[PDB]
């Protein structure tokens, strides 16, 4: 599923995204967009062997299982394909985790190169939530 902006804002407000250690809304929002342009399907091959996978690009080398990354972790315990799934509860919960773990949102490239520090608020305009 491709959301489009206000309707991921929604359904991450929903599952209980914003202000989730104290990223608000709009940086999630904004993650999504430039991590996967807000595609449920969207993957990405790393040159580690890894893949990156759903709206928030969560990667096999330590959050999912894909069967194909040795000696990588699944600390989020599901297939990687739970994150490619239209409903994006895997993707959220394991975000939840990923964002716990020491390095807040950098843990997401995009986030850091075209989110971090901007107006993310923009992101949620005119939404209603
Ligand atoms: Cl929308
Ligand atoms: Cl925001
Ligand atoms: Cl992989
Ligand atoms: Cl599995
Ligand atoms: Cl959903
Ligand atoms: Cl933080
Ligand atoms: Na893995």
């Amino acid at each position: 599923k491709v959301f489009g902006r206000c309707e991921l804002a929604a359904a991450m407000k929903r599952h209980g995204l914003d202000n989730y250690r104290g990223y608000s809304l709009g940086n999630w929002v904004c993650a999504a967009k430039f991590e996967s342009n807000f595609n449920t399907q969207a993957t990405n091959r790393n040159t580690d062997g890894s893949t990156d996978y759903g709206i928030l690009q969560i990667n096999s080398r330590w959050w999912c299982n894909d069967g194909r990354t040795p000696g990588s972790r699944n600390l989020c315990n599901i297939p990687c394909s739970a994150l490619l799934s239209s409903d994006i509860t895997a993707s959220v919960n394991c975000a939840k985790k990923i964002v716990s773990d020491g390095n807040g949102m950098n843990a997401w490239v995009a986030w850091r190169n075209r989110c971090k520090g901007t107006d993310v608020q923009a992101w949620i305009r005119g939404c209603r939530l």
